């Protein structure tokens, strides 16, 4: 009901993601601070299916998609539950923010506890690219950092 | 359900812990391979409460103990759910094995998903000792590597 | 803001439970009279998740737990919202009383309106058992009578 | 967002009515299967005010009418939100079907969750009789069965 993912990797990317959700029907509050990114950029931020890091961020699987839909924007009606959009980085490569979400949960059958958060190397096209991958991953590219979502105090 | 924990730290000890539990009622099988430990020895191996890695292995908290009991051996009646006793290390400092446990679950209110696995620097006295501390941690010592338990497959 | 549940089943147990709440912040007053129980006993009394009677009391599901907690006693910090403890039966098998509760609400997101009240065949251990079942239902046993919580006056 | 009422009483009439509403603005879908009616007939089908089964169906109160209108057909402008008109029974006295309604909701201040569904013993005159009662209940007579609308999943 309070969870955290410490992001780590081998590309200088690093950070912490905080989840808060008080009750089953309430929205989760996502708060992140990630550094080591490109400056002045937009980078893909998502929930991948597996909290598996056997071989690094590549071990995490595809996007969390309990409802079998297509990749989209956090604001679209048609998205994967793990679709958190893009995070915007500053002049120093720091992405900092917070938001609320109704699809992402800590409680119940679709819980994300035990899953992974990924920060991509590229930008998420929200599925409005003209490529077929756009509808899978949004073409956000590789995985500089990821972290398992764990239960905290 | 299949869960896994990738064990890391800054002391050169590392490894993989796999969990498997078919159904609620059923026992969880745990399998592991851990490297970098002292040779020919015994080291404490537990499940700690938090899957919090904001402060290395420290932030993992104490032993997961929903039944509010004291520390013991995996084969004791009185024990924490997290108590997996000691792993035996070989001539190369490797710990390799498997076991089935009935308290440790992947499904249910006592689920270990989102929690942490801990590989200690010392031997777990199995709550059979000198102190009061024995009754808390089995005096296993510091924590050279840990990992959040995540869902995989 | 006044609700009621008529408890019926195939076991000879029946009764009526009343709930009254004037504002979301105020505590909910629970009043009841239930007959046909064992005499001079303690039987489990809970709010289950669904107001679904398609399959007797079975279809009411588990305990109402929007906050993702373990089964406990009405007076513990950690408990399901629907944990109302045990009711005491007299010489005639009648259970009659009232109590105030601050987790149970008729107003808001965690309202119990439309959910089910279940009276059990056994005694609630209060989560003070050593099994996972204790942590799920207090080992209260079968469900002889239940009823949907409806609006009234 | 999903709910059900299980129709029962003492006259052989029984059944299930399902409701589904995705959001407050969307219309509600109603589906039903009712048995034990007279065959080849039309019977009044309404949502009554109280989900109170204390004394049986007579305890449900009058029609749900938060907007203080006069009784009518589901298609008129002036109707109680609880007016579902008549259900047509077949040769074996089974009424089956589905509809969509814009007054009836599962979400918000006029939610029907916790109120009663009633199947009458006679035909609803839809408010077009000359009598007074017509404007109240459409002269649908007694209540062979009713059930509280409860939450389901
Ligand atoms: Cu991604
Ligand atoms: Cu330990
Ligand atoms: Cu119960
Ligand atoms: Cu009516
Ligand atoms: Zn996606
Ligand atoms: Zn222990
Ligand atoms: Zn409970
Ligand atoms: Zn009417």
């Amino acid at each position: 009901v309070q969870a955290v993912a410490v992001l780590k990797g081998d590309a200088g990317v690093s950070g912490v993601v905080k989840f808060e959700q008080a009750s089953e029907s309430e929205p989760t509050t996502v708060s992140y601070e990630i550094a080591g990114n490109s400056p002045n950029a937009e980078r893909g931020f998502h929930i991948h299916e597996f909290g598996d890091a056997t071989n690094g961020c590549v071990s995490a699987g595809p996007h969390f998609n309990p409802f079998k839909k297509t990749h989209g924007a956090p604001t679209d009606e048609v998205r994967h539950v793990g679709d958190m959009g893009n995070v915007k980085t500053d002049e120093n490569g720091v992405a900092k923010g917070s938001f609320k979400d109704s699809l992402i949960k800590l409680i119940g059958p679709t819980s994300v506890v035990g899953r992974s958060v990924v920060i991509h190397a590229g930008q998420d096209d929200l599925g409005k690219g003209d490529t077929e991958e756009s509808l899978k991953t949004g073409n956000a590219g590789p995985r500089p950092a990821c972290g398992v979502i764990g239960l905290t105090n």
